[PDB]
């Protein structure tokens, strides 16, 4: 019995080690992983898999090193596939804290120039690569050489100084990393990086740039429809 991944997941998500994956579209995935928080609930953080034909691209690392390494774990049980590259959206443990397992596998990573600056400094490990982004917000194509279908975004500042988002053409998804939260939250989650000043521009500009993007994909929340973007930035709004 030999069934693809995509097939498996008809089931619905499955867990893998400490990790879950959710299949949102026939090549890509969300990983979840948990960072243990003693004697409260642990919290949660999603990234991106993306199968783009012979090739696998990642979006976020997960908390650790050793949670990272179950990602790749999981790609090649599952997927068989190499690891291109991974794009990390910015400078906090729930999104770069595996750096030095991607590293590793020999994956090419990217990510903010700001955030490579800003990651040492908190005991991470910068991107390889740096992302320049024009001033509309656009990254500069040079600096993004062989995204496949990842269009990656800086919204102006908002979850943080150097928070990107990523769209996935050819498919409904937009990735909105820390700065969006779904349409229910009762909250933004932790601001204490936060442009409290600019974040509710900064979910606009989100929505604006990826306007057909029916699915929006977030760090701290499931999947949701377009209103998380403007719940968030309502949230946010006089902050
Ligand atoms: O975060
Ligand atoms: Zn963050
Ligand atoms: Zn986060």
């Amino acid at each position: 019995i030999r069934p693809t991944i995509g097939q498996q997941m008809e089931t619905g998500d499955q867990r893998f080690g400490d990790l879950v994956f959710r299949q949102l579209a026939p090549n890509v995935w969300q990983h979840t992983s948990y960072l243990d928080m003693p004697g409260f609930g642990a919290v949660a953080s999603n990234g991106l898999i993306v199968r783009d034909g012979g090739r696998v691209l990642v979006v976020d690392t997960a908390w650790t090193d050793d949670q990272t390494a179950q990602i790749l774990n999981w790609i090649k049980q599952e997927i068989n596939l190499p690891v291109a590259l991974a794009v990390v959206t910015h400078a906090h443990q729930d999104k770069m804290g595996g750096m030095d397992a991607l590293h590793a596998a020999g994956i090419a990573t990217y990510a903010n120039a700001l955030s490579n600056q800003l990651a040492p400094q908190e005991g991470m490990v910068a991107a390889q690569h740096s992302l320049t982004f024009a001033a509309n917000g656009w990254v500069e194509p040079a600096t993004a050489p062989n995204f496949g279908p990842l269009k990656v975004f800086y919204p102006g500042p908002g979850h943080t100084s150097d928070n990107i988002t990523v769209g996935i053409d050819g498919t409904d998804i937009a990735f909105g990393g820390c700065l969006i939260k779904d349409s229910k939250a009762k909250s933004l989650g932790n601001l204490g990086d936060a442009d409290t000043e600019h974040y509710a521009a900064s979910a606009r500009a989100f929505g604006a740039a990826f306007p057909k993007a029916s699915m929006i994909v977030m760090s701290h929340s499931a999947p949701d429809s377009r209103a998380a973007i403007t719940h968030t930035a309502r949230m946010a709004d006089k902050l």
